């Protein structure tokens, strides 16, 4: 029995009786991403050559643009914007959305997958909006999801519902949910970092990857896969188990990725899908922060690899 | 000046002058690429899932290219990564061209929507005997044409011939591919390298040295970034678009590798050589291979020439 | 400020506060007429022609289809289906629906203009679901619209609060709105009927023809336009004003069209539009059915030129 | 056996052993009817109306145009929409002429009406420098015309020697697939076209045929009538189903409406291509010899027993 995003996202508003901010909001955001896939594909790329005689500047300007109009929303922050945007009064909802428009974007010169992901948090005081009412730790979160520009499109969407995947037919534009109630396995046999960096590699690090090419439970080696686009990564490791790392290294003493609107919607869909997101020292979701930019280590995926380097990285102190 | 994939594959022949059977080749395969493309982005996936109340993709895949080739009618040897066995055209659809394809080749991962792709090699066909299948038994080296379509966040056509690489970018709002990149060459040198490393403990050693190269260089110069998609096309392309390396190679579990040489290794390494690159088997060069078997391994070696030449040394230093 | 159809329907939902099963109808319809749209313009084509080794039926199921699953209907007609159709009880909701999947399909053979007609209405007993429910007059509507499958596709919506059309994006499958709160001229410069048939006429409609083309006055003749499909003569009319007619005569004293799924809903919009629509004796939305595949004659445009064709009318009756 | 625009259009050349011109000539404007096609079903129109924060006929024409030029087989360009002849620079020139309309029908896009491009292609036939001169040849002399229409479903209909195909267009994979081999039209149709409102200004010819198509003297079905407004769409519904088209000379237009170049003379050439007749009630259209590259003419045409049966009442009437 055929489900579409558009039919999913108001039936769950349906059964809440809410406001109907967060249906206006994801529909929003739906439009975006269909709007972003088509350029990515490069729908448009023949007037650009001379039939008739930016890429992720078009991105931002789309999901800011959609993002405003929803009339849901009061502060945005962008991977592209060095300081919050704050919307004007007219158009002023209650939601604080984070988000990446397109994740991966340095290397689209090689047509490698490429990816949005958004965060989305209820603004809690009565307050002017302003930057700090983007400052809240990963718990908050009302929904995150991300879109993946693959060989086909995906939007996976995480609410405290769980996580559901929907695959966009580019025919009729429209997306249909192909899995419901997504969870991840509890094992998974693929690990996934950049082991170029692995003269910086932290000694627990080192020492649980070494676990993963010569098992001590004279188990079979994992495979290794890294694609390099972070959407991709972890999509990988959502469908078919295993563990993603970004952990710190000499160019990055914090970690590379950015917590608000890489980190924490990637967490908030692992933990809603039965996996697990770490810092090492604590859950990502528990990390408050205090800069809308500041970056985190993360490790992530099916709970006994993570669990497994938790090990490690405790017997490391 | 705009210029595409058809008008550039027509100029190609009036140029030269041919019989015409290869424009036709080139005209069937770009259909069957695009049909390809459409299919692998999901079009009509709404009606599987009950809108209006079924093959797998890699089946799909080959029965486009299988049909499309016949169809064409400058074809008498089909070889897919598909069938045991080669395809002989029958008589009324018979030309003179012999093709190895992989049509969907990283389709096994395609649960996650990896990038995945299509890789072909074009051949003529050799002898007076009836066609069979000894006549895709050639080396690389008498290759006249191979490239591979990759379908990544867009589609690209890539195209290599004697007059070099060049780069299709499918529009899909009016179905052309356009050519965007003229003449490709790769980089002299790269600072990116891409193999399995999961598969440490069975890497041959010369193998082992290298990586330990790559991540801890003896000059204090920055070490090499890594990146493995698993999908052929994808890391192939990235190779050409970045420079740097690409492994799959022989261990002592994997004597002879394990990509396919007629349908993977040599049309990968005929467009590396047309674009300035290297591809090596750590003996020899990919394209001076004679198979004897139609689905036999080889192991590869390619990227940019700097990485691949001292990759060489490693390998004769363990002689 | 940009508009979508998805964000149109959900506000005129948030205004009104009903339970939202019109909102998911509404929903459904747009999923399917995008569908019908896609296979309209032939997608997939090369497949029935063998590249790798009806229509109005098609659309009929997807239309049945998406509207069983929105839960919001309980009985529909379609000119495709002798019977009406019982919605199972688990996925029976308050609307009834009569529509045309594919109006003018007859003639898709040279490519003309094809459309879907579809009309709403609330079901008015509590009684067992049966066919009775869907023989209400057009006065009962609670919204009406048709998708036009010209050289753009068009969906044009009327409620309450009007008349908008929104033109379907294919390369994001996005209906924008393009024209909001549409009126008709109140006094066109075409008149469309069949002229083939003037054998046939009734006397009053070969005098009010003769008066367009041959005025007694010293104005222009009136320009003729006859497509042959409904919709796309309807949506004309409404574009440039006019008159349409396909009125009844002495081998057809009812008209030839459909009164549940083509008159009642065209002189819905026409009258949302300040347009009229007449059967030559009374206003088609008055006319109180006995049967779901009862004919009609029908009248209907700018208001100027059906009160001159009822003048006529009356000086023949 | 399936087969492509792309594939028939080379297998034609391959059997005539050309210089390869006129095959990259029909390859160019192909791509064009997909880029045109592409822009009417509004592709992109979510842009233009805000979603991130040329009119259809003139993109259409410098896609025609741009296409055109870059195949290097064209020397002389004549569009509805110029006012003078294009001729080609010389690094570009090839040895055709091209007549082209290429959004026909625009005037009533305002409601979505079926819209189309025309063609009509000529071989150079002086030796002097190209000029407007060029295309002032009479329509016998085409080597090849046709249409596209963006109706229901955007198809492209092809004459040449051989005959008349028609292509749809799969916007799946913007591949033109032939569907219809070697098109011909009913001997006799049931079907008239034209507008009626100049009822008041028609030649008594022209009001005699139409009375005899509604009240036929052999007590016999009367024919029904159709007219969209747009003649791709009207002459396409001609040639599928048979009958007769008519847009005869009025008092707004007293050497008639439609274009000879670019709108009559590449339809007639369908026409006759297909078993079907085209004249303009003195001539048949193709035996004009033009004298202004926009100049209008009247035609009838269609269905070869019907456009005869009108000629029969032309002849009546002196
Ligand atoms: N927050 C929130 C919220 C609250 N109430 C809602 N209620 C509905 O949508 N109700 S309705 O479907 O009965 C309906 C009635 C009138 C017009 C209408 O127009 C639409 F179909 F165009 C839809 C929706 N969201
Ligand atoms: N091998 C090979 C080969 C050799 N010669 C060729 N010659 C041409 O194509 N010539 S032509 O373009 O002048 C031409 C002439 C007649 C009809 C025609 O129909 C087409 F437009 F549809 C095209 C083509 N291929
Ligand atoms: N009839 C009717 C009617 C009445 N109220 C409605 N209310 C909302 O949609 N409210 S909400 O946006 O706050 C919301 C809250 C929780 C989940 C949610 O789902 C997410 F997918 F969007 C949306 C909707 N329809
Ligand atoms: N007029 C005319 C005319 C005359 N000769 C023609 N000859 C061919 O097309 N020959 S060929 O197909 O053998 C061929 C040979 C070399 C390269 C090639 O590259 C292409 F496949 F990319 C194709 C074509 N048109």
């Amino acid at each position: 029995d055929v489900n579409t995003l558009t039919r999913f996202v108001m039936e769950e508003g349906r059964k809440a009786r809410g406001t109907g901010e967060l249906t206006q909001l994801l529909n929003s955001l739906c439009t975006a991403v269909k709007a972003i896939s088509s350029a990515v594909r490069k729908a448009g790329i023949a007037h650009l050559y001379g039939i008739a005689g930016k890429l992720d500047v078009l991105s931002n300007d789309l999901v800011m643009n959609m993002l405003k109009s929803s009339f849901a929303t009061c502060v945005l922050v962008s991977e592209e914007d060095k300081h919050a945007i704050i919307v004007e009064p007219e158009k002023r909802g209650k939601y604080v959305v984070c988000f990446d428009p397109l994740d991966g974007s340095s290397n689209i010169d090689c047509l490698v997958s490429v990816g949005t992901i958004f965060g989305i948090y209820r603004k809690k005081s009565t307050d002017e909006p302003s930057e700090k009412d983007a400052l809240q730790p990963g718990r908050n979160l009302v929904a995150a999801g991300y879109a993946l520009y693959g060989s086909a499109t995906m939007l996976v969407l995480a609410m405290d519902c769980g996580v559901n995947c929907f695959m966009l037919d580019p025919a009729i534009g429209e997306f249909i949910l192909v899995d419901k109630d997504v969870k991840i396995k509890k094992k998974g046999k693929i690990y996934s970092l950049n082991e170029g960096y692995a003269k910086d590699f932290d000694p627990a690090v080192t020492e649980y990857i070494q676990r993963k090419k010569f098992p001590p439970d004279n188990s079979a080696p994992y495979g290794a896969r890294y694609v390099g686009s972070m959407v991709a990564d972890v999509h990988r490791t959502l469908v078919y188990g295993g563990i993603f790392l970004y952990p710190a290294n000499k160019k990055s003493p914090n970690g590379k990725l950015r917590l608000l609107y890489e980190c924490n919607p990637m967490a908030y869909v692992m933990e809603k899908a039965g996996g697990m997101a770490t810092t090492g020292k604590e859950a990502v979701l528990d990390v408050i922060p205090t800069d809308i930019h500041q970056r985190a280590p993360v490790i992530l995926g099916s709970p006994d690899d993570v669990l497994e380097f938790l090990k490690v990285y405790e017997k490391h102190s």
